[PDB]
């Protein structure tokens, strides 16, 4: 149905999802030119992200990424509304070219990039309805680059030769997921925009980090040769790499620094 | 039908050129990880570049951007099969992010891009015969940076005010094509993509030159001020920007240079 890769990428997104060819579409070149100080921006407060070590949570290859499940227990606090998490996922490349994070500042690719999926839970009861729906999702970009070995991040890559295929499911105990956020979270990138995923509704306020945090380069091969897209009954197996959409065309438009 | 934004902008080219979504697409970001250095890419020849100052070429609007007609006798020598000429023309930005090239080079725009189109004419008889064949089209591109102002440049600019409109046309008298190209044209990047324009045939052999030309501030603001995707006859006039096409997916395809 959809890849990010061949006749089924994403130049032909728009031919079953619309929204794939419409208005306010992320990823985007985060750069000078587009770019405003907002005094207004404060630092947002994450409540709930201290998850117990004696619950699980499910992680799931889906065949586009690897999935974790997050409770509505989880908020974030700042925003217009009160946003609670549904999951989290990441975006990567290949080994040839290990610069896979959606966002780009001035240009230039992180080597990965992990997203918090929140919903707007004062106007909605749950992702699925607010997903298509106006103020419905907030999302919280990190970006990831080569450096020191990360432990947070390995509570969720220590599973991932569990979930090799679509469809595979595994069980990771609970974590305080602040610890896979950077430093400085009061300074970020702020604008609107959407799924950078069919169906691509443009129902997202984006937050990137401008901080990227590091994973050892063990830590990105394992992320970019663990999994597949397909069926483990699949005769013709894809490997999950380079799933990252293109950036967007952002006119006439800005970004809102929280930073001058 | 087609545009750079909007419902038709290219995220949609491929529900109406089937092409646009399938293999070897352009523009690409030149970066280290994907280039290869190759010692049997030597310097091409520009042969018929110098056109008759007795001849006239014709300068059309066609509502994308702005093409110069030139003539079979122009050719490129050095690659496989002889390949002639059959038009130039530009890509640019605007002036608000005047960086509006087609490739990137480590992830970064230049100020615009000249192509200069030729046909394979020793397996085709015309161009519009060899775009949908095996090796059936050159194209070669030229990097433009805000610097120096450029007389021969201005060779084409300064017909602009006569071509603001889509339809309208001027004749530009015959100069030396090759006075539009870099410093070095020795040194180049070598790749097989895509017209990166509708109908988006994966049949162009592409060289863009390593060095950009310099062109002035002003003379970027009269291209990314003077033109128009509109007829004259519309009071609803809508500015020619931004006409170029986001860089594409590029695994398992690399770059050749003639340079390390
Ligand atoms: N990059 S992103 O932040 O835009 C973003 C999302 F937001 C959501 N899911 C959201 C959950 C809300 C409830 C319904 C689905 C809408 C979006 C999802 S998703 O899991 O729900 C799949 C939804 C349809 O493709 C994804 N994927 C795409 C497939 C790989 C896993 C992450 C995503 F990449
Ligand atoms: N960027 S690019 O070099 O790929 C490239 C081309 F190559 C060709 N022309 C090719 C050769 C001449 C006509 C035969 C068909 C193939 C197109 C053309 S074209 O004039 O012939 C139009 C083709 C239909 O849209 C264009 N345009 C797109 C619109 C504005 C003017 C330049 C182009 F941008
Ligand atoms: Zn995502
Ligand atoms: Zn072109």
């Amino acid at each position: 149905k959809w890849t990010y890769f061949g006749p089924d990428g994403e130049n032909s997104w728009s031919k079953k999802y619309p929204s794939c060819g419409g208005l306010l579409q992320s990823p985007i070149d985060l750069h000078s030119d587009i770019l405003q100080y907002d005094a207004s921006l404060t630092p947002l407060e994450f409540q709930g992200y201290n998850l117990s070590a004696n619950k699980q949570f499910l992680l799931t290859n889906n065949g586009h990424s690897v999935k974790l499940n997050l409770p509505s227990d989880m908020h974030i606090q700042g925003l217009q509304s009160r946003y609670s998490a549904t999951q989290l996922h990441l975006h990567w490349g290949n080994p040839n070219d290990p610069h896979g994070s959606e966002h780009t500042v001035s240009g230039q690719h992180f080597a990965a990039e992990l997203h918090i999926v929140h919903y707007n839970s004062d106007l909605y009861p749950d992702a699925s309805t607010a997903s298509n729906k106006s103020e419905g999702l907030a999302v919280l970009a990190v970006l990831i680059e080569m450096g020191s070995f990360n432990p947070s991040y390995d509570k969720i890559f220590s599973h991932l030769q569990h979930v090799k295929y679509k469809g595979q499911e595994a069980f990771v105990p609970g974590f305080n997921i602040e610890e896979l956020l950077p430093e400085r979270t009061a300074e970020y990138y702020r604008y609107r925009g959407s799924l950078t995923t069919p169906p691509c509704n443009p129902t997202v306020l984006w937050t990137v980090f401008r901080n990227p945090v590091q994973i050892s380069q063990e830590q990105l091969l394992a992320l970019e040769t663990a999994l597949y897209c397909t069926h483990m009954d699949d005769p013709s197996p894809r490997e999950m790499i380079n799933n990252f959409r293109q950036v967007q065309k952002f006119d006439e438009r800005l970004v809102y620094t929280s930073f001058s």
